[PDB]
DNA sequence: ATTATGACGCT
DNA sequence: AGCGTCAT
């Protein structure tokens, strides 16, 4: 009862770019907006490999991890943007830029944690304190959450049942408790209006966004109502929401850990593991696997929004998949020779930026017929931004994979460098 | 021949 | 340190 922790101290949203490669190649080609379109990496293999896809593309069946030559006969009309290659590989420079205008955007606001390219989390907690005194008790209108949905209302025209949820939300509210884990969450839900708003007046980009308590409950809610929607799971939404809710659906369970849930205790949905004790979860998964699906199965997760708007890595990788695969030496030594160059581009980028220098060099790679993702993967120190040293460290690192009596074998399908190991510079 | 990145845990 | 998991 009274000292059950419900897990409400918090406010955290996560901010999810819409198609985010599509919009940044809509945005600098005006002709592909609000069009169904796509972008490929490569062109050569059945059409190149989409990657990214425009919501009135998805209504065609057009995915990620699809051939373009196969999204052509679900969206013939679809049109195409190509990821720019340089030094004979894929290069992102581009959307990295374009995260970085966006994230920059968002710390203005809160404190953000970078989770990938296109998706951050934010600590909406202080930012709803300070706005909550601001108001001295005024109350919260309709037209301060023009894009929100409030998920399970309204209970008991698509835009007419998104205002009808609303406004049985903002009715039930107790504006006069600046305590109310429920008002904390609306308040974020304004702030993060006001948020999507400037990134999409100062980039052009649009969002989705999730409010709630915890960042797995953000992450969920989001995905909810996209795109450019938001959406504000409340604790109380959390039994009717997780009923029928398959557990794959919730944030690291969407894998071998998910389904090993699923078929040890014989469950389909996140509401059905309250029934089990916290002791039996750790039995089956676990001592922290236990303990986390105790708490998120009842809406609580304390992982934090940790305060890192830069990435922790700067990783240059290529596949060389089927019968492009490495096979002489000349071969790996030129691969890793482009991949060390475009690596000491963005390092040298990183270097003048951030204040930070890069001091360890990890060289992965896949050979043919492995069953594994990576062959192998060692570590060496890096020491001089300088494209040539570290293309020969990482061969001296690798070389003795090849077991040839000037031939590579077997041969290489993945070559892979990363910087790692930053310190302030 | 479901990329090229990124995040993180286990031991 | 090297390997495995999860996500888009």
């Amino acid at each position: 009862g009274p000292h059950m922790a419900t897990g409400q101290d918090r406010v955290v949203a996560l901010v999810d770019m819409d198609c985010f490669f599509v919009q940044v190649e809509q945005r600098q080609n005006p002709h592909l907006r609000n069009k169904p379109c796509a972008v490929v990496q490569y062109k050569s293999w059945k059409g190149g490999g989409i990657i990214a896809v425009s919501y009135e593309a998805r209504a065609f069946g057009v995915t990620r991890s699809m051939w373009a030559d196969d999204a052509k006969k679900l969206c013939p009309d679809l049109l195409l943007a190509q990821v720019r290659e340089s030094r004979g590989k894929a290069n992102l420079t581009k959307y990295r830029e374009a995260s970085v205008e966006v994230m920059e955007i968002m710390s203005r606001f809160a404190v953000i944690e970078r989770a990938s390219i296109d998706e951050a989390y934010v600590d909406l907690t202080s930012a709803v304190q300070e706005r909550l005194q601001k108001l001295q008790g005024q109350p919260i209108s309709a037209d301060l959450l023009p894009s929100t949905y409030i998920e399970g209302l309204p209970q008991g025209q698509k835009e007419g049942m998104r205002k009808q949820g609303l406004f049985q939300w903002l009715d039930s509210l107790q504006i006069d408790n600046l305590t109310s884990p429920d008002l904390q969450l609306t308040v974020g839900a304004v702030i993060v209006e006001e948020m999507r708003a400037a990134i999409e007046r100062e980039t052009g980009f649009q969002c989705s966004a999730g409010i709630s308590h915890n960042k797995v409950l953000a992450k969920l809610a989001c995905g909810l109502n996209k795109p450019n929607r938001q959406t504000l799971v409340s604790h109380g939404s959390v039994p009717q929401l997780f009923s029928q809710m398959p557990i794959r659906k919730i944030r690291s369970l969407g894998g071998k850990l998910g389904a090993s849930v699923i078929e040890i205790l014989g469950i389909e949905y996140m509401g059905e593991l309250t029934q089990f004790t916290e002791s039996q979860l750790q039995s089956h998964f676990g001592e922290k696997n236990g303990s986390w699906l105790y708490a998120m199965c009842r809406g609580i997760e304390h992982d934090p929004v940790k305060p890192r708007q830069l990435p922790k890595t700067i990783g240059c990788s290529k596949n060389f998949p089927g019968k492009t695969a490495l096979a002489t030496r000349e071969q790996v030594q030129w691969w890793l020779l482009q991949l060390a160059q475009e690596l000491e581009e963005r390092l040298t980028k990183d270097r003048n930026d951030n204040d930070r220098v890069a001091t360890q060099l990890v060289v992965s790679i896949r050979v043919q017929g492995d069953k594994r993702l990576s062959s192998l993967r060692r570590c060496c120190a890096l020491t001089r931004y300088d494209a040539h040293k570290m293309s020969h460290d990482a061969f001296t690192v690798i070389k003795n994979c090849n077991t040839s009596g000037t031939e590579w074998s077997p041969p290489l399908t993945m070559l892979f460098l990363c910087a790692t190991k930053f310190s302030a510079s």
